[PDB]
């Protein structure tokens, strides 16, 4: 019928989630066509002097297989 | 003695997971009574020519039944 | 090698989820040394009248131990 | 074929383990018809001063859909 | 935004899988609008003199609430 | 050294949680010895007139296999 | 009360599914008195040159125990 | 605001899944305070000459921290 | 010394269940060589007309890499 | 067609995990034929004066069945 | 009856498996008194010049605790 | 911020689990810049006439995608 892949990425900011989550999109953007959805797997992150320091979040992200 | 009943909802948002979350309880607060908590399930989402398009936040939302 | 321990936290907050993780880790500096990394285990919540009352994140915890 | 649907309840008591599914499935006797089978997905809880005061069983409830 | 909810039905039959899908889906259509999308818990059943007697299939069903 | 087999039983009691897992035991030593160990997996059971009808508990035996 | 046990089969075929399945539970019904419920555990199978090669589905087959 | 800690503790007893679950907590609150909910992980045991020896309960207290 | 890859594609079809595991492999076969073995992740679908409208199999692919 | 068995052995050794899943295996070849396959569920053990007592690996293995 | 406590640690090693799982014990074994048990929830790692640099083994240790 | 990617690989020895994941990882680094960590999934494995023939160890293999 249709053929999707889906790619697990990690996408990481220092300002929050959704930052970390539009990073790894913004790049899957760069060299993925027919990019259709996510789903976040986990959300882990690393602590320095101020508390977080890096999200981290997991992402499977879902893309449309061209057929020609 | 006391029963809850948990329903399975999705709030959506195009904003962010907060708003994502609001958007559902919002909607459970209209209908239902005595809300009383709620548990994350999944975050999925759809994406589009500017990254995110839509954040979609799988909550389950307890509440007390009466009577 | 080095060792770490894992403490299971749950940080709240009434504004985000950002803000519940960093009220744990906040409280987590007051006592301990060597904080290096975390995971969201949960996210949960109460709530009231304007929607979420409060925003209650599990979190596991690692540091590194002396 | 035959369809059911599942609902999820807490059932609470300050008693035991049984007497918390049992208030689940007294109150969703006085609603639900065809009532059939329950899985037990948690079982949480309050403390207090004695130990424990509310158990707290999550229960999936299984019943046939009529005609 | 949009709000869905998600009800955890079971479909039965003794002919297959996708018959135990559809029987679920075609009770949930009888009172349901915007019914969107599915996903599969878990597949169970019973046992009979013949193999298989019927096919149990759970599903997660997804609408729009309006 | 030493090996174990695992074996997955249902006990089953009109009576309760403790009673279902207690009757799948007594059954296990009736024809396995060096019985050693429980995990309940799962807490499932039926609905009838009064309620719980059947308590079912999913249960993996573990014991020392002999030579 | 009344004891079951349950094992853990896979079923395989090149038919498809719910033949997979049915082999599973043919085995078992040449051996096993009062076979009552399967669970599907997995879906898992192999991979030539049509595409699926077998189908192996990973069951759990729950049968009483008889007390005579 | 409110900072939580969670710790894992397994109650025992040769009487019971509440009596586990009690002795776990009873034992908590001789050093703890703000003891507020619990979540059972897992329920598993030894067997003996009678079934049941030790009922083991894996559980997860909850604390609001002080300070 | 040898060493595999898999690799997470969605087949999906309106005919049924195996016709999208088909669809998946069938593609993975035009520009992959030494498939050997796949695991159903998940199956899901979206709802139309006349019930199912698509089938959709989530599936791990694996293969020998050459070399 | 053909027609697979697991069954949950849990090996042992106070040398290592390798060792422990050995000790499964060896044992399984004393009684059954055709075996294929093992799956490693679980690692656990014992704790002793120098660290680990006992490594125990709890594996699934796999066998077909004849005839 | 008696009370367990588990803790989750990360032993890590550049040797191996066995080597990072016995790091936490030894540490463990220093502070801590009635070690008991333990079970492997995670394996992992970083990856350097020569494939693995560190092996990180996360294990829930269980000790009675004592009086 | 960074982006990585992981990939699924399963390393393969005759020797032991470390070799398993070494194998996989020193493919990765023939083709792969920037391989940080790794994450066990399964170990798995084939049974022959001495036991374990070949351990399978399944395992994500993450690295930071350039620019
Ligand atoms: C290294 C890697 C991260 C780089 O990814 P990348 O930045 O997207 O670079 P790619 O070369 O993959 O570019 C994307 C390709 O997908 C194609 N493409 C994009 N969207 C597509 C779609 N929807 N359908 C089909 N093709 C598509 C592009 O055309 C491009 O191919 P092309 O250069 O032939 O035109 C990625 O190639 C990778 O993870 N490889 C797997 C590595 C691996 O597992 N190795 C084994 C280690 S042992
Ligand atoms: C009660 C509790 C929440 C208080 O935690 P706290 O606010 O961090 O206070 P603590 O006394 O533990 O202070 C932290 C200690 O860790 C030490 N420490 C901090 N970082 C460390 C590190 N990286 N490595 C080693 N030690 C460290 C501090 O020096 C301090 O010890 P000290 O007072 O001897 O100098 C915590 O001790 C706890 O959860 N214990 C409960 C134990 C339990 O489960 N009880 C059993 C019930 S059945
Ligand atoms: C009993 C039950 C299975 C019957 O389901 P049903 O056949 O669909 O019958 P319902 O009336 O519930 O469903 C149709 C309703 O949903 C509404 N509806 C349909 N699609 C909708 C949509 N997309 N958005 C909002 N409402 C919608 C219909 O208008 C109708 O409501 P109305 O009578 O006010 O007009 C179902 O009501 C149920 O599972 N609820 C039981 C509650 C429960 O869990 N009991 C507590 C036990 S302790
Ligand atoms: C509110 C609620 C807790 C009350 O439950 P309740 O006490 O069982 O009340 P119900 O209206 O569902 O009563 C049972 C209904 O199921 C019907 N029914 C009972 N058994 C049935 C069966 N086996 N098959 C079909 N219908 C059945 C009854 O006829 C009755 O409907 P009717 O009064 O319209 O004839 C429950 O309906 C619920 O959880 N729904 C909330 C919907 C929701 O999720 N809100 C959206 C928030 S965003
Ligand atoms: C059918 C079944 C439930 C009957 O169980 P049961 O009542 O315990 O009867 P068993 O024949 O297994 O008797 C136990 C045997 O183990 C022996 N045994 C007891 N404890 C033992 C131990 N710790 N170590 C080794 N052997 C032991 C007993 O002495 C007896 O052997 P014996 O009759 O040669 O003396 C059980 O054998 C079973 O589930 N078999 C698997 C069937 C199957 O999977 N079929 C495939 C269908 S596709
Ligand atoms: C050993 C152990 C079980 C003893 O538990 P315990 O009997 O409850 O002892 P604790 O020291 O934790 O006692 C509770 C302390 O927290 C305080 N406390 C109690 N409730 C509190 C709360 N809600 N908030 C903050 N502090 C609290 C008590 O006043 C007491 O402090 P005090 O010593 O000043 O009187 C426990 O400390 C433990 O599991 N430690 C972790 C061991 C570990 O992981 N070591 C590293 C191995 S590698
Ligand atoms: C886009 C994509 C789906 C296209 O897949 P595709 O149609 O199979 O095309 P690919 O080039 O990737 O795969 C075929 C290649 O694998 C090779 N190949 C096939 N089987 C092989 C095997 N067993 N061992 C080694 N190589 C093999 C083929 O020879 C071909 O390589 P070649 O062109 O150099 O000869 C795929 O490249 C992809 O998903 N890339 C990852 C994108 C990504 O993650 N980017 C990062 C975004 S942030
Ligand atoms: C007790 C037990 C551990 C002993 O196992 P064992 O040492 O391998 O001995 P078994 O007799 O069971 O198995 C060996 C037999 O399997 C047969 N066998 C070996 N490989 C086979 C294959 N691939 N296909 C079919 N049969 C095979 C052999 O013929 C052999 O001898 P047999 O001719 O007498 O049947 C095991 O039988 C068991 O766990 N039984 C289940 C007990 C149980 O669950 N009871 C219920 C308690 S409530
Ligand atoms: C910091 C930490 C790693 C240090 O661990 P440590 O080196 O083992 O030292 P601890 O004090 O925790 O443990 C040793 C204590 O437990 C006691 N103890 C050892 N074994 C025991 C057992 N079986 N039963 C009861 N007590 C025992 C020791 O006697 C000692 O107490 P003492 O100083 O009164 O003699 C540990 O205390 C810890 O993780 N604390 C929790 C901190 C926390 O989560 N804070 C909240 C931040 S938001
Ligand atoms: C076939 C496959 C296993 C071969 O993997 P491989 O041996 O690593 O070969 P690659 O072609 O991917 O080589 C690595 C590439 O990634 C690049 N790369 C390496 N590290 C990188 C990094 N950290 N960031 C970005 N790019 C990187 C290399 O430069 C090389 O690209 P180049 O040839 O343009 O220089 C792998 O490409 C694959 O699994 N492809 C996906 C197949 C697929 O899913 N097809 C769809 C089937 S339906
Ligand atoms: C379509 C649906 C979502 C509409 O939900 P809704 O917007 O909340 O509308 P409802 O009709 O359920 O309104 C809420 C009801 O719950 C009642 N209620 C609110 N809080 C309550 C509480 N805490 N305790 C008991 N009842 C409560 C309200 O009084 C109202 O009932 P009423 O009209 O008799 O006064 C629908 O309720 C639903 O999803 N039910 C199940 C549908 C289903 O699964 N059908 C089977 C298909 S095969
Ligand atoms: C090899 C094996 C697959 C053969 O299975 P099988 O073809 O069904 O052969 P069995 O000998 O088990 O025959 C079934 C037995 O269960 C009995 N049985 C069938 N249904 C029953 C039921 N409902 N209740 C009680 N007994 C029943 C049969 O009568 C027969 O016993 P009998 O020969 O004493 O009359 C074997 O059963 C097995 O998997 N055993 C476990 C092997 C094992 O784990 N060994 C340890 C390895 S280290
Ligand atoms: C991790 C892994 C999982 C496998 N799972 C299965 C399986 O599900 N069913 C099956 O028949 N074979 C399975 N195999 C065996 C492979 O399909 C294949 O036959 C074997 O790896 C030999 O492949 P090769 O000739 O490409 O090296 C598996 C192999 C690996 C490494
Ligand atoms: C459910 C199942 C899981 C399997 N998993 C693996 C695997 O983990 N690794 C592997 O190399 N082969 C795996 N195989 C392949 C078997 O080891 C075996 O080689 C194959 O089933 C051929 O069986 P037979 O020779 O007994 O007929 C698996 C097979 C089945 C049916
Ligand atoms: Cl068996
Ligand atoms: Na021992």
């Amino acid at each position: 019928g249709k053929v999707y892949k889906k790619v697990e990425l990690v996408g990481t900011s220092e300002e929050g989630l959704e930052a970390a989550i539009q990073a790894a999109l913004a790049r899957a953007r760069k060299t993925l066509r027919h990019l259709d959805f996510f789903e976040v797997k986990e959300i882990r992150g690393t602590i320095g002097e101020a508390g977080v320091k890096e999200y981290q979040v997991v992402l499977e992200v879902g893309f449309r297989l061209e057929e020609t």
